[PDB]
RNA sequence: UGUUUAUAGCCCUUGUUGUAAUACGUCCACUGGGGACUGAGGACUGCGGCUUGCCAAGGAUGCUGACAUAAUGGU
């Protein structure tokens, strides 16, 4: 009807920093899911 | 029992190693993580930062899942 228009997000997508100690070449144990 | 570093050492003062360290107090417009709750608003204006643009700068978005023959919300 009126059509309100959303305002504009200031939300922008940067990498993700991953833990230090999650480098690869790893042993790392499965806690969830079917493993 | 009595004495004065000897076959243990200790206390006091000064020098030195020294600008010693450390604790405590205080400050950082220094910094790295963990947890929880919240997402009001709804074109654009503004104040700023990095450089027409981009931005954490006048209030959340993005990426996925699973599940509807159930979960949620009730009564």
């Amino acid at each position: 009807y009126r059509e309100n228009v959303p305002k504009k997000a200031r939300k922008a997508v940067r990498p993700t920093k991953l833990r230090a100690s999650l480098a690869p070449g790893t042993v790392c144990i499965l806690l969830a899911g079917r493993f």
